[PDB]
């Protein structure tokens, strides 16, 4: 019983957003974006950012640009946990909100509860030709070598 329930399995039929972000610590330059299984993609370049911010920013773009039912695959355990924990503990007993990234996370949650159904799952970064590998390349170009 929370302020929303994420889906326990992928939403059959819904479009899938493979999100990723990448940042460079020395310059605080970074990129966030997505590729989808309906031939959609988007990459944005960011300044003054961090790796965790860019993974969160990517999810925000995916929620922003999608319909009411959406599948999101991320490789960030941080991004998944912080969003899931926020949903499960909202208005609950021992909730101290995070300090870091709190503005972006609040922005994401706001987008999130507007949705009808959201499936959000983690996969380890891996090589190959699937979705996570494609967006990883896009957000990595000029930010870090792979
Ligand atoms: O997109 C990715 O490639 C890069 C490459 C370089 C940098 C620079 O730090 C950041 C991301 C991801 C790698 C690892 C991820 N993961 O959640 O472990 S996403
Ligand atoms: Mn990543
Ligand atoms: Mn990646
Ligand atoms: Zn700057
Ligand atoms: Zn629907």
């Amino acid at each position: 019983g929370s302020m929303y329930q994420l889906e326990k399995e992928p939403i059959v039929g819904a479009e899938t957003f493979y999100v990723d972000g990448a940042a460079n610590r020395e310059t605080k330059l970074g990129k966030a974006g997505y590729v989808t299984n309906r031939g959609r993609q988007k990459v944005v370049t960011l300044t003054d950012t961090t790796n965790q911010k860019t993974e969160l920013q990517a999810i925000y773009l995916a929620l922003q640009d999608s319909g009411l039912e959406v599948n999101i695959v991320t490789d960030s355990q941080y991004a998944l946990g912080i969003i899931t924990q926020w949903i499960h503990n909202w208005k609950k007993r021992g909730w101290k909100t995070p300090v870091k990234n709190v503005d972006l996370v609040n922005q994401i949650i706001e987008q999130l509860i507007k949705k009808e159904k959201v499936y959000l799952a983690w996969v380890p970064a891996h090589k190959g030709i699937g979705g996570n590998e494609q967006v990883d390349k896009l957000v990595s170009a000029g930010i870090r070598k792979v």
